[PDB]
């Protein structure tokens, strides 16, 4: 199938800057155009306001990263190239809410444009269920040519980290192509 990254068993603590480095799997994440993103995790029950659940950050250009993320429970979604423009529409607002301190899943998936779908298509869902879908880009990591990193949990957005918190990752996947809505239903 069309598995490129898996991450198993692994977690964000104080002992690790509450961060798991992913960045030597960089090169893979660039050359994909259809993809999809899928972790399984726990947060801390009482979580920060604002955490990253998988994110891809520049050491060089603060405001070019990608990242799925947590907002006050709600699963949202962010993309900002070289210029920090927005890639997506605003996910902050998406309906869809984690419950902390207990398992959950988020995935997102990317569609490039093609002739049916002229601005591509991305989608995150939580716990197997379609939270919003987004038709103003299909870009993602290839569209970002600063990145240099890649990571679950706090992340290095030049000189500065942010987004720290305490989770438990049981697995982190990423696929090559855009998994289906039933696909996501059954494979979560
Ligand atoms: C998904 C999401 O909400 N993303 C926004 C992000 C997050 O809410 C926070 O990081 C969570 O803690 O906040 C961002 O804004 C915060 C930073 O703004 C930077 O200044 C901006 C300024 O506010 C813009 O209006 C201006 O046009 O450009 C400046 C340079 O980026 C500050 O410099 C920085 O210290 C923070 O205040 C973010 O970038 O983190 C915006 C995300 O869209």
């Amino acid at each position: 199938g069309a598995m490129v990254i898996e991450k198993e068993d692994v977690e964000t603590n104080a002992s690790n800057g509450q961060r798991v480095d992913l960045s030597s799997e960089l090169d893979k994440l660039k050359k994909l155009e259809n993809a999809t993103v899928h972790m399984e995790f726990k947060p801390d029950a009482k979580a920060p306001a604002f955490y990253n659940l998988f994110s891809v950050s520049s050491a060089t250009k603060k405001d070019e990263y990608f990242t799925m993320a947590v907002y006050n429970n709600t699963a949202t979604l962010e993309g900002r190239g070289s210029d920090g423009k927005q890639f997506y529409n605003n996910y902050n607002d998406a309906p869809l809410k984690v419950k902390p301190g207990q398992w959950n899943s988020v995935t997102f998936t990317v569609e490039k444009p093609t002739a049916e779908l002229p601005k591509g298509r991305v989608r995150l869902y939580v716990n197997g269920v379609l939270s919003r879908t987004s038709l103003r880009s299909g870009n993602f990591i290839k569209d970002m040519p600063d990145v240099t990193h890649v990571q679950i949990g706090a992340t290095k957005r030049a000189n500065n980290t942010v987004w720290g918190s305490n989770l438990q990752i049981r697995n982190l996947t990423v696929y090559n192509r855009a998994l289906t809505p039933e696909e996501v239903q059954k494979r979560s």
